[PDB]
């Protein structure tokens, strides 16, 4: 699924991300806008051969399972095709969990270099939430 911006806000929010940690939506909006364009069944292989998936481009080396990550973790508990759902939950949760893991939002390198310290509020601008 491709979500529209208002309409991924209003999900995000739904499943208790809006100021996550200290987040604000518009952070989150923003991260997934540049990680995934809005798509849930966005994949991106790494150099180390770890993959990325999902709306958060959630990856296999920590955080959910896909069987060809050597020597990596799953500390999501989940296979990582669950990320690629038009049901955004496993996204959501397993976010949670990064999101806690002591580095905030810089765990996602793009929101780090494209949404830090930018007027995130516009990414919900006009959006009935």
């Amino acid at each position: 699924k491709v979500f529209g911006r208002c309409e991924l806000a209003a999900a995000m929010k739904r499943h208790g991300l809006d100021n996550y940690r200290g987040y604000s939506l518009g952070n989150w909006v923003c991260a997934a806008k540049f990680e995934s364009n809005f798509n849930t069944q966005a994949t991106n292989r790494n150099t180390d051969g770890s993959t990325d998936y999902g709306i958060l481009q959630i990856n296999s080396r920590w955080w959910c399972n896909d069987g060809r990550t050597p020597g990596s973790r799953n500390l999501c508990n989940i296979p990582c095709s669950a990320l690629l759902s038009s049901d955004i939950t496993a996204s959501v949760n397993c976010a949670k969990k990064i999101v806690s893991d002591g580095n905030g939002m810089n765990a996602w390198v793009a929101w780090r270099n494209r949404c830090k310290g930018t007027d995130v509020q516009a990414w919900i601008r006009g959006c009935r939430l």
